[PDB]
């Protein structure tokens, strides 16, 4: 029992976690067989960010300006690349410590774990959610560009997420691994507006689904209420709206614990009319949204990998 | 900028977690140079847990009777112990993945990451905080037993905690890793009451610190307090009583950001009586006390390790 807002284990992506130097500027890159991935703002300077264009900056550079360190191993760079964001540089070793892994964009609503790094060094893990608008709110100081959200499934590490910048707002933009932004941002030191942010409800519903699991049942009533009907709540309080497909993924959840996602939706509702009344649900007086139907049930069960 | 509650990274003591089954029961392990650590109700059935004489339980037992699994190696058992309430397994081989490490027990309001376990394999990582009165608030299904909570100073892992027991109020009680329980607590299975808890008050000033200097500033106001008068508030709250030893260790995080402990004290008095008006902190509606004021400068200045 209990219920905790986790990362998953660092170990495959610490080994993968080095240092990437060129002149002035030094981030975090990620080595993978023989190739180091990192933000190509590596290769600006503060002012250059202002309005750089990358395709002239990064034809100034050799493939010996790249300082890369994996811990103490200095690497050799013979070949450097730019793929959208992204500056793949090609390097002599492979890496002996590259994990089975993947490349994967994800879906705004799904969660990841962020290793935050700095010089090449892990600092610590957090979950993560992709917010609607694109953003994440993390936990991010300067240097910590490179640094890479991840999911693990078993044996496999998904890497979904490189971190590039910090929006004058205080939240955080980056790419997918083959350099795309998530969201319309761009990797220029410019006023960037994020979307209207909404609340991730399908998530919503699965952490309520995890606190009846857990015994907090307070906010259970036998009222009930229609799709339709819940969505026009949902709206007036900026919450995605809620599909069929949603109720689906919730299905095993609601199988589970008895309850049919439509009378968690009059919970729901509930609780978005008239609040908390000082009361808590997982000792958190705010509706979480930062747990999908699948890290509940894994949570909930107890899937390990390796 | 951005403030998480962030775990350390897990890799070190990934490579040191190892599956333990003595006849009937399974439960992790902890495997550094030559000796396995797990608790030695891993020797219990779930009758034996009613009222258990450890020691005739263990006399049943010989090495050849513990199956130690570290991954895909199958270990060799050649000799037990038994301290406290921790066995220790001799084994064939030593960890080539040891790393440099200490065992620590912790005082009541520091934190530490717990890296949850199930059948030797790790599931995720969270940070926690050893509440008052020795109990912590996990996420532990059954069969989490032996997973180890610890912290990481650069090169060296301080292991401080292992999971014994789940107590039927649902909060979860373990050992120090020389096997003395933290708490009343005993590895038994009946009712066994956990002391009152309270807020840890200087870790709830550490936290402020941090949202003021992640700009949420609200909560400043220009009253200020003395020491003695704030106690009187933080114990009608159920607060621990902020001595000046918690005030020097607040230094740090005063001198960053200007504002002197007690004006500090004078705000949260404040929010003790009056709430937070539907208003948030670091995006929370509550007062956090799981962060130590280590964790926030560690946090705010992007300390590192390996």
């Amino acid at each position: 029992s209990g219920f905790r807002k986790m990362a998953f284990p660092s170990g495959k992506v610490e080994g993968c976690m080095v240092q990437v130097t060129c002149g002035t500027t030094t981030l975090n890159g990620l080595w993978l067989d023989d190739v180091v991935y990192c933000p190509r703002h590596v290769i600006c300077t503060s002012e250059d960010m202002l309005n750089p264009n990358y395709e002239d900056l990064l034809i100034r550079k050799s493939n010996h300006n790249f300082l890369v360190q994996a811990g103490n191993v200095q690497l050799r760079v013979i070949g450097h690349s730019m793929q959208n964001c992204v500056l793949k540089l090609k390097v002599d070793t492979a890496n002996p410590k590259t994990p089975k892994y993947k490349f994967v964009r994800i879906q705004p609503g799904q969660t990841f774990s962020v290793l935050a790094c700095y010089n090449g060094s892990p600092s610590g893990v957090y979950q993560c959610a992709m917010r609607p608008n694109f953003t994440i709110k993390g936990s991010f100081l300067n240097g910590s560009c490179g640094s890479v959200g991840f999911n693990i499934d078993y044996d496999c590490v998904s890497f979904c997420y490189m971190h590039h910048m910090e929006l004058p707002t205080g939240v955080h933009a980056g790419t997918d691994l083959e350099g795309n932004f998530y969201g319309p941002f761009v990797d220029r030191q410019t006023a960037q507006a994020a979307g209207t942010d909404t609340t991730i409800t399908v998530n919503v519903l699965a952490w309520l689904y995890a606190a009846v699991i857990n015994g907090d049942r307070w906010f259970l009533n036998r009222f009930t209420t229609t799709l339709n009907d819940f969505n026009l709540v949902a709206m007036k309080y900026n919450y995605e709206p809620l599909t069929q497909d949603h109720v689906d993924i919730l299905g095993p959840l609601s199988a589970q614990t008895g309850i049919a996602v439509l009378d968690m939706c009059a919970s729901l509702k509930e609780l978005l009319q008239n609040g908390m009344n000082g009361r808590t649900i997982l000792s958190s007086a705010l509706l979480e949204d930062e747990f999908t139907p699948f890290d509940v049930v894994r949570q909930c069960s107890g899937v390990t990998f390796q």
